[PDB]
């Protein structure tokens, strides 16, 4: 037997950082959960009880905190690139570092209509994430995403013209609820190293903002023929607005809201044009995926 | 043996309702999770296999949806009062109805700076809740709350002067992080029935808004001596602003963010005035409670 | 305004303890999550920023670990009584200690049919809990429970003869699935102090074992007329087997499994006597409660 | 722009099935959660609002229940192969079906030392899973796994000889706690179709049992040099016991239990040989992975 694949490291590392402007008094906070997994010439730790090749996961944890102390933690694409680069440069025998960062929201409070200098609210469980793979001799591969963006529209969603056979019970509809939890990922052109990542730094926040804006506006405004058709429009627009993206991926649950026929009770009309009260379904759920690239 | 207490009903009933203004096209959505538990002359269902006294939980579910179809679902204090009153009026042998409602956020989207007529975002997992106890001959007892309001301030929190003995390791501090998940409850004067509840309807949304506003502003602005001292200020202000409240209760975790001494690594200074990177602690957590009333 | 109620302390304190028999080599592990909340002459911490009355929650945490080091952690009723007694004895101004313990399962592994001396499996997420309220001048009040015991029977559950009116759609049944998550609590006679608790120590494990045995056997063997009728039988049996219990409480969800009519597809018969494939319903769920005492 | 990848279907489909032996009265229950995602000539549903190519996810749900009615649901490898094969055979334009099944435990109760004919306990949240990818022209690729198997050993775990540099604070140890949640996957030789899968049916339950047995015994008996070294031994043993497996993958968190120095309190000794009370750490956690194949 032989080791065909191996990686190891520290997961679920919670990190907070504060920036304090002593001149203005304005403080800004960042909170993340970080995972770093390493690959390299580590097989003997598995096959021969050779711990000499192991950079302890505890040490990886320490390194995450040290790197956050010595560098900006934003944008997460940059921080993850710095962190991953560190491991492959510091340790000859480590040849890849896989850095996942989940960024938690701490939005500055407005109090009596003015932004507060040091108070924040978790205004959504929506996350901004990165997956930064630093692979020695193969640059830096970055996937950026937003996830946990939960939305609903109460009309201007349709679903008709789907295949009908002996397995089909679903009624066609021209007016339904659509709700989802958006998971949207944009995959960057490979970067050659940390200099090239740094050279594009403003594009990371800008592209995240674009992706979010396009997602919301397209969801709100598209009189949707299907989840498939709507999500494709989102992806093509994001690709058109950032040439350093190669692909955009969406993964969207269709979180069903079922009509409730109440006509058995005193002839109450609660379906079709009269539908007001619905049963949100926790499960099951449609799950619709696609990855869009350029032709 | 004998039945000393009993209640039963349907829990975890998800409910959506839409309102459609056909003139303007503006749609408004409401989503809840409802629990209704009944008490009454039901002991023989337990002791004698007498199901004749049981209003089936399935029927309670149906009734929740019917009541939502036939009545406003907002404010939740009103909806819960209507729903609870129904059971004690409809069924002679049912003498209490305990209605819990969790209201989920669906905040209208702004698209290109304009409110969208039918698209919504779950802008926070914060909930607005009610507990409405309709007890035959004893009116309607309502507890309103907000919960899951997660906040952090990066300075202007202190904790010194606490008891120090042989069990104490905690250092005094004059500048720390404070973060919590706010659970705040206001208990209304007993209402005699549904007419009296209806007579105060505007006060429910207004008092929720007050409670939220006071919580946020006091958290942001109080240079906090302790969680205890800050939460008391919140409660006393809410009591001063609504005379139909009898008590205000807060339950606040102290979600600790620990300094990380990095001085073992190249003399890095990350404590005290130099503290920038912290370790959020998932557990354990302080838990601080109080109920404030009028003197 | 004035403080009508207050308590505070440390929640979510994870604790592991090992016992090592150096003679035999057999090791035994215990794992808990502990919460201790204190009451007393603490109102000025809320009203006057008086921290002198606060035993820091950090110190309460330290005390939990010290007490676990210096005492048995089993049975949890005893450990909680020791821990609660400590606070009211050590601190003149503290007059109640509220101790909640959740015990996690670490069941010894059998390897090649022999119990292993130091290896364990989390064989269920079922918990054994206590709530120990030590109140100065009022002894020690203990509620013991088991929770998260998830069971299903595939027949020998019925539900017919329930009230039928204009809100009822549920069909009567003489053969259905019954599944629940058992939460069962037994409330002990008040104990005068720690000596009296200690004098009954063997009864704690014995009564937990009885409660579990009775729950399982009654669930399995009762051809159930309703959740109500079955749970009452469990409670009355437990009361008959331990005179130092005053009441037994059950809280049982009815975790519904719905038939699926497939007759629209090629006449497939999957209802009534032909029902084989069912749809487990995540929500909503019936919730059935009762507290049984002696007549 | 163009669709580079797409798949869609129904997720989170809960399924129960009962088998009833009318001769013996013994009933046996199965409960799963199923996901089926399809690929094929579906791009126009995304690009052109062409729903004609969509087999509705609702219909996929119906098909799961119909297939469970008409076929065995065990072993899950077989059920998933039947289900996946159905979609690629029934629909010309569908060319892959990706079937994930999570199997939930319903272990038969023993009551008064005898197996009960129709009562079951969720004896662990451990799962048995499959991932069955049926790809037209490319057979059936099956990955089988066990997950959520939570274990702890209180000694006979070591970790010393790891790399030490300026990022390292971790003390070497020759006696520590090791706890993990086992996720173990075995990847089968490609099968040509459903006949070949059926021809190996007994091997599925047998190999799952082997994997579980080896995991437990190796964990219990290996005086572990590291998670890496122990998990490799598990994988090599499983490969040696089933030649139709190509690889075995483990993913193991190192769920840390930290010593608590109590020497600040009355000289209490709770470290090293005197360590009895530990602090389980919820996060962060080491995460150790490897995939083992044959040389
Ligand atoms: O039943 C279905 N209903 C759906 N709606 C949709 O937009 N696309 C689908 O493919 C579908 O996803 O859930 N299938
Ligand atoms: O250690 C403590 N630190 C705290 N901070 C606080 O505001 N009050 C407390 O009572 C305390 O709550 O967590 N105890
Ligand atoms: O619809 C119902 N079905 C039930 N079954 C039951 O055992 N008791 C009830 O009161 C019931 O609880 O869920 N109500
Ligand atoms: O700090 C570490 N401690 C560990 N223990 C271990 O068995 N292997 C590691 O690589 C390690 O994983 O968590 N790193």
């Amino acid at each position: 037997s032989a080791v065909k694949a191996a990686r190891y490291g520290k997961d679920n590392v919670r990190v907070y950082k504060v920036h304090k402007d002593e001149k203005t008094g304005v403080q800004t906070v960042y909170e993340m959960t970080v995972c770093v997994l390493l690959e390299g010439e580590i097989e003997t730790s598995y096959t021969k009880a050779d711990n000499s090749v192991i950079v302890a996961t505890d040490s990886i944890k320490n390194t995450i905190y040290i790197t956050a102390k010595q560098n900006p933690v934003t944008p997460p694409e940059l921080f993850g690139s710095i962190l991953g680069t560190h491991f492959i440069e510091k340790y000859n025998h480590i040849h890849a570092a896989h850095v996942n960062i989940v960024c938690h929201r701490w939005t500055r409070m407005d109090i009596d209509g003015k932004p507060h200098p040091h108070s924040f609210i978790r205004d959504s469980e929506e996350k901004r994430n990165v997956q930064v793979d630093v692979v020695e001799g193969k640059g830096i591969d970055i996937k950026s995403s937003l996830s946990g963006l939960t939305v609903l529209k109460s009309t201007n969603s349709q679903f008709w013209g789907f295949l009908r056979d002996e397995y089909t019970t679903l009624k066609e509809t021209w007016d339904r609820i659509l709700s989802t939890d958006v998971d949207a990922t944009w995959q960057w052109k490979n970067f050659s190293g940390l200099q090239e990542v740094r050279s594009h730094v403003p594009k990371f926040d800008a592209t995240w903002a674009t992706a979010r804006e396009v997602t919301l506006k397209t969801f709100a405004e598209d009189n949707s023929a299907s989840v498939q058709a709507t999500m494709y429009k989102m992806a093509e627009q994001i690709l058109a607005r950032q040439q350093l993206i190669e692909t955009v991926e969406y993964s969207l649950p269709n979180k069903h809201y079922f009509e409730i026929d109440l006509s058995w009770h005193k002839g109450l009309q609660n379906t079709g044009k009269n539908a007001e009260v619905f049963a949100p379904q926790s499960d099951p759920n449609g799950l619709i995926k696609c990855t869009v690239g350029r032709s």
